[PDB]
C-alpha cells in the first residue's frame, strides 16, 4: 500500500462535480474547489485548474493530475511546517502516510492545531495518541475515515486498508 492507494480508498473518484462530507464542491479525488456554496464559482474553479472549459466534468487523467499535485502540495506543505515537520522526519514510513492523510482531509492548520496528539506520536505514544486522536469533531464527523487513520498510526501497518 502507498499514500495514493490509501487516499484514493478514502476519498474515491468522481468526475463530476459533487459535495463533500462537508457541504463543499469537489471533484476527482477529494479535490476541493471551493467554500462557497455557488456552483456558479465552484465551475469557474474548476476550469482553472484544469486550464479549459470543463462544464463541471472531467475526465481520469485530469482526475489524477489533480491528485498528484494535490499529495505533492501535502507533503511540501507538511516540510514546510515548523509543527509538522519534526514528527513527519520522526514518523516510519508507514505511519508517515496517515499524516500525509490527515493534511490532505484537514488542511495543515487544522492538523497542527493537533498538538498533543502530535506531542504523543512524536514520543511513539502509539496507544496514547490514538485515544487522544479520537477526541476531535474529525473523529465523530467521518468515525470511518478517522479509524482507518489512527489504527495506521498506533499499528504502523496497513490492516485497516488492508482487504477493502
Ligand atoms: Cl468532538
Ligand atoms: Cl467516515
Ligand atoms: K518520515
Amino acid at each position: 500500500m502507498n499514500i495514493f492507494e490509501m487516499l484514493r480508498i478514502d476519498e474515491g473518484l468522481r468526475l463530476k462535480i459533487y459535495k463533500d462530507t462537508e457541504g463543499y464542491y469537489t471533484i476527482g479525488i477529494g479535490h476541493l474547489l471551493t467554500k462557497s456554496p455557488s456552483l456558479n464559482a465552484a465551475k469557474s474553479e474548476l476550469d482553472k485548474a484544469i486550464g479549459r472549459n470543463c462544464n463541471g466534468v472531467i475526465t481520469k487523467d485530469e482526475a489524477e493530475k489533480l491528485f498528484n499535485q494535490d499529495v505533492d502540495a501535502a507533503v511540501r506543505g507538511i516540510l514546510r511546517n515548523a509543527k509538522l515537520k519534526p514528527v513527519y522526519d520522526s514518523l516510519d514510513a508507514v505511519r508517515s502516510c496517515a499524516l500525509i492523510n490527515m493534511v490532505f482531509q484537514m488542511g495543515e492548520t487544522g492538523v497542527a492545531g493537533f498538538t498533543n496528539s502530535l506531542r504523543m506520536l512524536q514520543q511513539k505514544r502509539w496507544d496514547e495518541a490514538a485515544v487522544n486522536l479520537a477526541k476531535s469533531r474529525w473523529y465523530n464527523q467521518t468515525p470511518n475515515r478517522a479509524k482507518r487513520v489512527i489504527t495506521t498510526f498506533r499499528t504502523g501497518t496497513w490492516d485497516a486498508y488492508k482487504n477493502l
